């Protein structure tokens, strides 16, 4: 059950947010936001630059000062805050979803029951987490009273992308807020306004002026802006891992900023010839075509045992051939359009590539509309391991589809990557599942299900997909810096 | 490695009471025989601890507990290399062990070596870790504050265990307690307390300061009731039979409201599938209920068999029963060796008969293996019903109850229709099958395509009439810690 | 700020709860409950026994077999849960406020601002916890995977006094079911009103059926079946140690159900002649006087340092005969009446137990009205330590003063008790604090400071006190099952 | 209570350790290395350099291949075996306590009862770890049933200094191989004999070939080819924060692998005027001077509160006189040489730069000896926040005093660095002690004691003073990966 969308929701937010202000770029420059499923301009947005950042820190680092109103605040009212935002987001869901459905593409019906309910989800689990993470208490050799401190890391530089602008968004300020630090967040160009909504019931919820500070602009200038700051403690970014190498760099060369990375992936998708078949085919193509392909763990890598080969492609072309492409407002849409035009032709790049290596296409493979960056959901079978396809992301509706033999063979394939994001496997053995999810080289490893997340368990890549661990009670490690503190005692005792 | 020929009728050199790394007489100066079972013929006498050695035993206790003491005092990196040279002293001893293991409690001194003495050294060595590894907490408590927890030793801990596993459950208990700076006062059983006090003599060797731990030798009803019941003990662990376990907490409820944990009796269900691996179902099962001759508490007593696999199953159970060998524990090729005693001897040989009466198919087995000895033939019912004497009441003895089953919802609800709840197994190849049935069953353990896998790290312990709280793991830790708060006025709290 | 109390509440709630429905007793009887400021019958209460508890118990587990809506839930809804039902308590604070003043008899001004708030914080804290306490994967010898789950104990068993009605309920209720236990609940014939209005809330706020159950009625008859029900997996119990003695008897001899305590205290609270004098003594008069000195915890022992003892006695005796008693709703009132004519009886004859002892009467001693269970302020000075008045818990207005020459001295008198539930120590020097706070064999020491309670930090006894904690992640112990699944795997690997 | 050393130990382990064999270098380079105490040459080392460190990372990656007798061993095991490594240095701890101070200089008795000790007690602390660290089980939405396995993060670049070489290498190894991982470890050029004779103890103790790699050799040339080398997983870095530069840069343009560093510090050692002056004086001595003054978390920056001030100078500098230089084969020497010509000539000039800048010399300043680097223990009085001997690293026998008032002002000054390693506090006061713990921005505070280091609590730097943590539980995080396994289940139940 899901409310009518405004398909025209109004923007009230599309200014730099510093101290619980709204500002202009410093140069008064701005820059447009385009609607995916129109081409239309939504509206203009502050573009914010090195100096926007120099503010928004200089912003940050003050209200982390010693004594200010967020430190000397109870851990259990940073709680209470983050309940606070949740319950403002939730008043405005059906709006926020739409906001998000315009600039982004995404269906609304999607928008609503997936993305905003998992932001809800999230920002609640870590409102929880606010004063439970405790330090120690040491037995120390020695006449000694020894124990830690878990404090904040300070000033936070939070970079994400567009494929999930407000879940993201969530992602990043849980963890980082309910350890009492403070941030400094840029946001995609291409999505930017449900961000700056999200900071005006960031006020609106109490939170002191300068604990969250958002800087639209562009990433050769904003992002590194941020990553290169002397006084930036903290860098976390979610994004390509052509970008990401450009982020430790700049990171590296400054401060010594502790550095975290969400990257992109090639993830294999498992069927053994024992799995069961409806649901198997479902979940593959679930796995890939999620969020318009849009994912960074995304399915495209489906390896399918010789003995099913035949049947699981069979009905795999039907399932991608009866996916709704279209208006994002339609209730009976599933796919929405792409981004942006960079990312429509890169993607009909992909394909097109896919055909000259010979991979065999099995149904669409062109554009599905005149009007907007809509591409038809892609599938191609009898892919090969040094195909481009197989090893470079595509980040769009192509899937892949490779034949195995063995359970050997096949894990050898699937850890052949740079990549270590995710990966799944279908099949009713227990030993044969036990196996592979030890012997696979990913962050996460699904067992007959895929995509599947949650606020209490970690995500993040392996090898080239990453570092560190974004959800659950590890996300606060990145958040955390250790403080021994050692105490000489008269006499020790147990 | 290799099993090296043992001393099949090794000395004693320990058989008193031993109180601040001492060896005493009782105070009445009364001693009772221990016995081997293989033979019923004496071994020696033993120093009969009365409640009034356990006064002095708890007195012992208390003094090394005191605030500055050198136990109290010792670094917990410290008390870590006393439970490792502990180990050390042990595996230097452990051929004489696990033959003095087999002497006084019956079981294959092979096994003895290669299961006894290597879970003890394990178990041992495995707690030396966690000596200083066991952190409080400081808490982000509202306003201008300062507070953390510190985890204290709970104090003068009682423990009483039994004779199935003597060497192992002394280490059990002393692993955890003395890892955390407790004191121990241990009764140990009338039928084992050889091997007990001579690891007394090696905790002395060790370098334990005197009354760290004390051991008093004795009967159940008079000694180890004296433990529960002492005003001064913050803590009793006892091991054993469901029905004294109501017994010790009875009379501790009854005194000063010390912390009581038990480790109870069991039925424990054996689950297999028709899609399990028959061969290693069958063996596994074998195992599962004759191990031990059949003493152990988590026994899988009820083997719960699909139907489609039930004949063969049975088939192989009974040739697999048939062929184990019954005789001298010290003979290599022996798998079975006597019961502990005449009145378990007994109790077995009179269920045996229940069983008969009630219905159930004899297939194999079914009475005394030997007339000298407590040796008795393993035992295979077929055809078992879950209201039979045999199916409900534990039997502690090589006899094996097989009941038919047909479905997954069915074994479930028949399995978890029991007053006890120690440990279950399942086998299987599917995984949603093992997954429903390990979350279903109301078991403390449950095993999947294994049975009697221990693991100093994986805690161990019972639901409903098998017990309450856990033993092994950090979680072995918790009951042996007390919990201090401590809240200080801090001029201005920050994050 | 405080809003002006409903000084004649009205009363909706004074039934049986079982299966979120109201009930009369089977037997139809029902009890008076007073107000203890005028003396005066407040209404009449349905008096649950045996026979209801047995209903109760029956409710319980029919709402925690597998599959049912409690079983099934998501940890982190039952989390939604706790904070809808501490939202709808603070919704209805001032009412719940007054009433509980009405029928406890506690200044409505500390109703309001301690009592109702430490609910609301409680329940916060606990809702938190729901979905972040996990079991464990184990790096176990051999080719195996070993796991834990943390599972619900079952059906809890939870008898809560009379002197915090409203807080104890939540005490109880925060942890057992955020770890998805189903709950029986005895409430003290003297309080039992406000625990039943929030039952109320608890159906409002979404809890299924049978989660839980309330049963008012009396001690040897309902609190007695609970203890002794064979179908209840774990009783908790607070109150009185000699009451205490008999519910753990209960539990013994029935079906081997798991026992938790917090019973009485006689703790010290320790000046030292280098504390501060005028926090000191404002800190040892709180320590001893609040809640009309009904709290186990109350610092019934005041050990001063004989260099400053004539001075801080001089004080004391002041502040004492200062203190305001009278209408626990006129907004100056400091004390209202003691609970009930059994407790104002005990107390006078401690009063002359004092005084027959030879301890010095400073002040007070004396019934302070004519209505309602009035009692003055009372000081002991020149204490000694075999005095019946230094040993036994009095559970009133009646402080007792000792004079103390040496830290070491007072660390063995401190420790000479057979309670062990709090301490407290006043001092300015680092060495003494961490030596006495080392020393003293307490549950919970407070340094500079006394009745500090923090829904983070446990709370429970040493000794006779009680065993296992409240509050704190050490606060869900207690109401979860560890179960251990082993499983073979073909090759185990790191 | 020390054994007598022999002043000449023989040297058995000169070259590079692959696979548990003894390998000349590739090209068959050797480098000299020097008895910092003669100047003259020990003995040639093999110059490994990055054909070098490409065959140990191959031998590590070899020995990490799942299936291996490393990775299928019991974590148990992984325990015995560090046990086992821990008895073989402690039977010869005589010899590797003479050995280090041929190589390193530090006194003999120090080298036998602080090094060795500490040596083996980290490696008997983390052996204790390594069947202890669990994943955890995790109560996600929906019916699935989740959990976390903590996985080795594979390929380990250790890159350790000469200040501690051996104490250094168990801080490295102890966490690294309990947690199951190989390594590839660079030696100081300065000090590489000790851990190359622990190497052959590696071998001798039972541990995989292939699973400690040791490869001596130069920073530019061998440290720098681990940092960039495309088959390592993690890299760790302890030594100066000029060089953590190079290594966070050369680690970010290779394969994004893991990066901990542990560097540089100028840490705040603060006397207020209510310390305990004896203890307080003696300990900033050993704060500053300890280990010839080679230690990064040495007290360079001594506040006294002025009212104190004047007799604390006095005190300090009557004790640096005192302080014996001279053979460290001498149990009466205190001080031995610094380790090298360059550190030698580099402590002389800061020397220097102290007295051009107007710091007060009020003893030493000089070269100790005509034969070694011994440089006299030195004293500057009234050094100013701005001075270059105030705020850069100088790593010798070189102490600075400053005055202060106020507790405010001295917070300020002393977080005013880029550095924050460390930092201590002498107070008899509680207040001030906590006010001061929790406002110092450093990674460890002291309490009335320095340089007091136990296995249990964690060690590292805030600011440019390193990222990560070393010894304690958190040690284990920078070696562990994090892989999330999440199962479709019936039907999910608490
Ligand atoms: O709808 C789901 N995932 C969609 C999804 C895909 C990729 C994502 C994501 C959500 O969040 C970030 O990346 C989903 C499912 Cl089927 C089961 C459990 C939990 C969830 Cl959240
Ligand atoms: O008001 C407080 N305590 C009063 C109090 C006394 C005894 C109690 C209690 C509260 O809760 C149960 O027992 C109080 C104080 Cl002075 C400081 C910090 C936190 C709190 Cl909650
Ligand atoms: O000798 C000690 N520190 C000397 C020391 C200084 C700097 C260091 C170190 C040891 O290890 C690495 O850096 C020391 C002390 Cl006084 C007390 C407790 C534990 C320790 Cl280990
Ligand atoms: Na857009
Ligand atoms: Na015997
Ligand atoms: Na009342
Ligand atoms: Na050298």
């Amino acid at each position: 059950a899901v409310p009518a969308p405004n398909q025209q929701p109004e923007v009230f937010c599309n200014q730099i947010f510093i101290n619980n202000e709204w500002h202009d770029a410093v140069s008064r420059k701005t820059f447009p936001t385009v609607n995916p499923s129109t081409g239309e301009v939504i509206c203009q947005v502050a573009e914010g630059d090195k100096e926007d950042v120099d503010k928004a820190v200089k912003a940050a680092r003050a209200a982390f000062q010693l004594g200010s109103p967020w430190r000397r605040m109870d851990a259990s009212h940073r709680g209470r805050l983050l309940n606070r935002l949740a319950d403002l987001i939730e008043r405005d869901r059906t709006y926020l979803a739409a906001l998000e459905t315009l600039d982004n593409g995404k269906p609304y019906v999607i928008s609503y029951l997936v993305d905003l309910d998992m932001v809800l989800k999230c920002l609640r689990y870590y409102a929880g987490w606010a004063d439970k993470y405790h330090g120690k208490t040491i037995p120390i050799d020695g006449d000694f009273f020894s124990y830690t401190r878990h404090e904040p890391v300070g000033v936070c530089g939070q970079i994400i992308p567009w494929n999930f602008p407000l879940l993201m968004q969530a992602w990043k300020l849980g963890p980082a807020l309910a350890t009492g630090n403070v941030v400094v967040m840029k946001v995609a160009e291409q999505t930017p306004l449900t961000a700056l909504y999200v900071a005006n019931l960031i006020k609106e919820a109490g939170f002191p002026p300068g604990v969250v500070n958002i800087v639209p602009g562009f990433g050769p200038t904003a992002g590194a802006a941020i990553a290169s700051h002397e006084d930036v403690d903290k860098v976390a970014f979610t994004g390509s891992t052509e970008i990401g190498r450009v982020i430790q760099v700049a990171a590296g060369s400054s401060n010594l900023k502790r550095v975290t990375l969400e990257l992109g992936g090639k993830s294999p998708n498992i069927i053994m010839s024992d799995a069961d078949m409806d649901w198997a085919v479902e979940q593959a193509h679930f796995a890939l075509f999620f969020n318009q392909g849009q994912c960074s763990c995304a399915g495209s890598r489906t390896f399918v045992q010789e003995d099913i080969y035949d049947e699981f492609v069979e009905r795999s072309v039907a399932r991608a051939k009866s996916r709704v492409v279209g208006n994002p407002f339609d209730s009976k849409t599933e796919q929405g359009p792409q981004v942006d035009e960079t990312q429509f032709k890169k993607i009909l790049g992909y394909i097109n590539t896919g055909k000259q290596e010979g991979a065999k296409l099995l149904c669409g493979g062109g554009i599905a509309a005149d009007r907007g960056y809509f591409i038809q959901p892609t599938v191609f079978g009898d892919v090969q391991d040094g195909m481009t396809i197989a090893k470079e992301e595509i980040f769009g509706p192509v899937m892949q589809i490779l034949k195995f033999k063995t359970i050997e063979e096949v894990v050898g394939r699937a850890n052949n990557s740079t990549y270590g994001l995710a990966a799944a496997v279908f099949t009713k053995d227990l030993d044969k599942a036990n196996y592979l999810s030890q012997a696979l080289q990913a962050g996460t490893v699904w067992v007959n299900c895929y995509d599947v997340f949650g606020a209490q368990s970690p995500f993040g890549g392996y090898k080239m997909s990453g570092s560190g661990r974004e959800l659950g009670e590890y996300g606060l490690q990145a958040y955390t810096k250790v403080k021994t503190v050692t105490v000489k005692v008269p006499q020790k005792n147990s």
